């Protein structure tokens, strides 16, 4: 296949659900490239548990771990390291307040070459262990002979926009990880980066991150079909921030504009958000506990019933993952019988303004406050007008694999959205245990 889209491993699903599936052993074993040093980019990890999942010969080779912690929690992460010699933090500034590093990436050297990897997994043992989690493997990118002059670059421009989301950060460790990536060629990538980094950008760098980003990619390399206003956006997320007190404030207004950009000319599109309920939740293979990680809280919740009726239930029989619950995000634009997609987005970027941006300063400037990273799967990039949709996710290699069912499925009357800090005690989960925060 081409698109090189994969979910990690589920433990308890049956083997043909987890035979296309990457665990972590397998993405850092040596049949993937002979390992000289890797940069971890994360937002929770467990550095114990972390150094376990590299090969035993590979155990001891540099890693960088990319992080936003904090004073405390930046003790923390200091003090699980300090066993490892070879382990080194880079603590991403985070100079807007709230803002968090929510971006998951491995860069991974090789002696035969460079892999990026961009995916949705914190390095803790239960984010791989049974949730829906989204991966992406870059192609083996080879090195530019000492020499040799050749930019190396894709034409989805992934070799650039990567060395620029990387030099945001201002880090001397990572700019030792840019000069790596000036030496790699990168052309065979045929995604395109889709990253948010903290700041206020106006002018010539509005278009550079969050929903504009995505918003300028989808103008200059995807193509209006007729009826484009019958085929909906659909939004799939572990987490909701406040959205405002209606859908004209942000989510209808600048987000649905954003993801509802096609071609270059000048609204009643259907938008679906899919979002655990409890019940999908209490009926999981982890149960309650997965609801720690999808921190949805009652105080913004209360402040936006409004956005409910937009949800729907997760369920990913095609996958075999409706009880695996979603910590993955993905955002695609499907045709109105759900046949076809003309874009898909797997990224770190849950439904908040922090991670998409907020346009301020009377619409001339795009506020971000946090670090997220994905990647942008376009028709065009592929020889194609659009991706025909796979009916089977594990089953004419042109077919995209969407990991959850179509189409999504309004709640029920009696359903209600995941909310992590309330008590359920009227039903117990698959372990036998109620919800006490
Ligand atoms: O992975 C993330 O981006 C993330 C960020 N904050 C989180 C906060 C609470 C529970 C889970 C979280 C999470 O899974």
């Amino acid at each position: 296949n081409p698109f090189q889209f994969y979910l990690t491993r589920v433990s308890g699903v049956k083997p043909k659900y987890n035979s296309g599936a990457l665990h972590i052993k397998d993405i850092l074993s040596p049949l993937f490239g002979t390992l000289v040093s890797s940069a971890q980019f994360n937002y929770c990890f467990d550095v114990d548990w972390l150094v376990k999942q590299y090969p035993p010969e590979f155990r001891k080779k540099p890693i960088l771990l990319v992080h936003g912690d904090k004073r405390e929690a930046k003790a923390h992460l200091h003090a699980q390291a300090k066993p490892y010699e070879n382990i080194s933090l880079c603590q991403a500034k985070l100079d807007i307040a709230f803002g968090t590093h929510h971006t998951k990436m491995m860069l991974l050297l090789y002696e035969e070459g460079l892999r990026v990897v961009i995916h949705t997994s914190n390095l803790i043992h239960a984010d791989w262990h049974q949730k829906t989690q989204g991966i992406w493997l870059s192609p083996l990118y080879p090195r530019i002979a000492d020499g040799t002059h050749k930019s190396g670059e894709s034409p989805t421009h992934f070799k650039a926009d990567l060395i620029s989301y990387l030099m945001a950060y201002n880090a001397p460790s990572l700019k030792e990880w840019i000069d790596v990536i000036h030496k790699h060629d990168l052309s065979e990538t045929n995604v395109y980066l889709i990253g948010s980094t903290p700041g206020r950008f106006q002018g010539s760098q509005k278009d550079n991150w969050g929903h504009f980003r995505l918003k300028k990619l989808l103008k200059d390399h995807a193509s209006s079909m007729p009826n484009a206003e019958s085929w909906p956006v659909v939004g799939q997320f572990s987490s909701v921030g406040s959205l405002g007190a209606d859908e004209s404030k942000w989510l209808c207004s600048e987000f649905k504009e954003s993801m509802l950009t096609l071609g270059k000319e000048s609204s009643s599109v259907p938008l679906y958000l899919i979002y655990p309920s409890v019940e999908n939740v209490r009926t999981s293979l982890e149960g309650y506990p997965a609801g720690g990680s999808l921190p949805y809280s009652i105080q913004t919740a209360e402040k936006q019933n409004w956005l409910h009726s937009y949800f729907h239930k997760w369920s990913a029989e095609t996958s075999g993952r409706s009880n695996a619950m979603p910590h993955i995000k993905t955002y695609m634009r499907p045709s109105p019988d759900f046949s076809k997609i003309a874009w898909f987005l797997v990224t770190s970027a849950n439904l908040s303004k922090a991670a998409w941006g907020a346009l301020e300063k009377n619409g001339t400037q795009l506020m971000i406050r946090s670090y997220e990273l994905g990647v942008l799967f376009l028709p065009s990039a592929f020889g194609l007008d659009s991706f025909k949709v796979k009916q089977k996710f594990f089953a004419p290699m042109a077919t995209f694999p969407v990991p959850y069912d179509l189409p999504p499925e309004l709640y029920g009357s009696k359903d209600r959205p995941w909310i992590w800090n309330i008590p359920y005690v009227k039903a117990p989960d698959t372990h036998g245990n109620m919800w006490v925060p």
